[PDB]
């Protein structure tokens, strides 16, 4: 669909995320064209699964141990599309449990920005 | 126009920004649906103009004295428009030198996200 943009309403969407370590869960993610890579909360994972250290830039700088990478791909189903998005890897937020859909996922839906 | 979304290429636009404290400058800005409010580099303002303190969200927490707020409105002109976007207030980046067009400005352009 078409999602209007409003400073006062964040463009969010309900997504089913399968990390391949639990059963798939539904979360509400921000649609973010300024994010290179998708971010999902660690609350989706079982406490045993391994992750990798990583780096990423942010508004107050870049962090060291805040965000981790998944070892296995992550599958994402959106309400409209029937087939899942498959990300080779994406970021895991261990602190704030942010959920953000980035340009890696938006390219696989062939998403676009449109400015009239 | 249509701006395709690609994890490897940041979606940027060229925008003329008028702080009303110096002469207008054309800069390169990121188009960011995940930003509530537009961010402007402090380099576009006068060394004498007054700014106000405030808070912001961002990857890795929130920062106190990294961003300030403008005291005067900011005007923004796009390539395909001569009528200026008018932001009654927007954020100022005192360090990192980010230029981000957020949803406050995208609303006045009538910009939308489209997911097929
Ligand atoms: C310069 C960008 C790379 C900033 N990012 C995306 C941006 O949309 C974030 C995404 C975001 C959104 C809400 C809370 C935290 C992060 N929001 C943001 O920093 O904007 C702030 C300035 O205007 C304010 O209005 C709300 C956002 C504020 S980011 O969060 O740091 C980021 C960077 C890289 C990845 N892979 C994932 C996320």
């Amino acid at each position: 669909p078409v999602i209007p943009l409003d400073p006062a309403r964040r463009p969010v969407i309900k997504a089913q995320v399968d990390t391949q370590t639990s059963h798939p869960k539904t979360i509400e993610a921000l649609l973010d064209t300024g994010a290179d890579m998708t971010v999902i909360p660690i609350a989706l994972f079982s406490s045993n699964t391994p992750l990798k250290n990583t780096s990423v830039l942010g508004a107050g700088g870049q962090t060291q141990d805040h965000f981790k990478l998944t070892s296995l791909p992550v599958l994402i189903r959106l309400p409209f599309r029937t087939t899942p998005i498959v990300l080779t890897s994406c970021l895991v937020d261990t602190k704030n449990n942010w959920a953000i859909i980035g340009r890696d996922a938006l390219q696989q839906c062939q998403g676009v920005l449109y400015l009239p």
